[PDB]
């Protein structure tokens, strides 16, 4: 809606206090006018009708436990916006500053989050497997990254192209986690996953096999569950991306790490200029090699590391 830009203060899902950009018009709304065409956060009110109600608050203060997921979805959307803009010169997910919309309190005990083709959507979780999912910055950025991929490479959500889709969201979710620099790591979902158990997560890029996910092509899943294993075989690519950045020896293949920034650069370029909707793992390797070549030259260390990492995970 129309109104004045203001600044609220609230607490996130993990009890942390933070400032949020709000909009004032009778009520204080979760509308950030500082970023692109705006970031809008809605209340789905435990139902599944979307988007639900633009979040309205009487006093620009967001400390109620009910507020917390909206606080983080709003804040973390802004962080992710900043990453793509400051790091990749990308303006929102479509490159033209499209409004970013998120709904929270979707359904009841909903242990999931997603991009619905138009907006982000976060369950509260059931309190056992998940607490409210927007509490995880790598979750928020994974989801918004799905929007980026949809507008760019458009990787179809199935089989190897689908697993590439997932890895890209896991890669950029992690890189955004590092960008904000609060407890960053190469795990996925640790901040909102299983509040009863410390140290675990939904998936691991550093060691996919920690959670039953393949870390080598020879161990790929070939059946039909999970749209041909898009959340499973992503481990192969997650591990490759981990290797490219951090380095290491994997199945006896040594990889010289080149760090986060360049991993980001190579993959962002791969995603936006070389991947197509039907790209398989093998074409992803080629896309990444050509991206590293464009950026650093065909005889560079960067190129040699991309090749070593994909060799390491068994992708030719
Ligand atoms: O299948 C979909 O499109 C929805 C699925 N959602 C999902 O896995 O929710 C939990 C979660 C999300 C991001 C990071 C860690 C955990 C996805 O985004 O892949
Ligand atoms: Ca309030
Ligand atoms: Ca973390
Ligand atoms: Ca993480
Ligand atoms: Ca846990
Ligand atoms: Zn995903």
């Amino acid at each position: 809606i129309t109104g004045t830009s203001t600044v609220g203060v609230g607490r996130g899902v993990l009890g942390d206090q933070k400032n949020i950009n709000t909009t004032y018009s009778t009520y204080y709304y979760l509308q950030d006018n500082t970023r692109g065409n705006g970031i809008f956060t809605y209340d789905a009110k435990y139902r599944t009708t979307l988007p639900g109600s633009l979040w309205a608050d009487a006093d620009n203060q967001f400390f109620a436990s009910y507020d917390a997921p909206a606080v983080d979805a709003h804040y973390y959307a802004g962080v992710t916006y900043d990453y793509y803009k400051n790091v990749h010169n990308r303006l929102s997910y479509d490159g033209n500053n499209a409004a970013i919309r998120s709904s929270v309190h979707y359904s009841q005990g909903y242990n999931n989050a997603f991009w619905n083709g138009s907006q982000m959507v976060y369950g509260d979780g059931d309190g056992q497997t998940f607490i409210p999912l927007s509490g995880g910055i790598d979750v928020v950025a994974h989801e918004l990254t799905h929007a980026v991929t949809d507008y760019t490479a458009g990787l179809i959500y199935q089989n190897e192209s689908g697993a590439i889709n997932e890895a890209i969201s896991d890669i950029f979710g992690t890189l955004v986690e590092f960008y904000a620099n609060k407890n960053p790591d190469w795990e996925i979902g640790e901040d909102v996953y299983t509040p009863g158990i410390s140290g675990d997560s939904l998936r691991s890029m550093s060691d996919p096999a920690k959670y039953g996910d393949p870390d080598h092509y020879s161990k790929r899943y070939t059946g039909t569950q999970d749209n041909g294993g898009v959340h499973i075989n992503s481990g192969i690519i997650n591990k490759a991306a981990y290797l490219i950045s951090q380095g290491g020896t994997h199945y006896g293949v040594s990889v010289v790490g080149i760090g986060r920034d360049k991993l980001g650069k190579i993959f962002y370029r791969a995603l936006t200029q070389y991947l197509t909707p039907t790209s398989n793992f093998s074409q992803l390797r080629a896309a990444a090699v050509q991206s590293a070549t464009d950026l650093y030259g065909s005889t560079s260390q960067e190129v040699a590391s991309v090749k070593q990492a994909f060799d390491a995970v068994g992708v030719k």
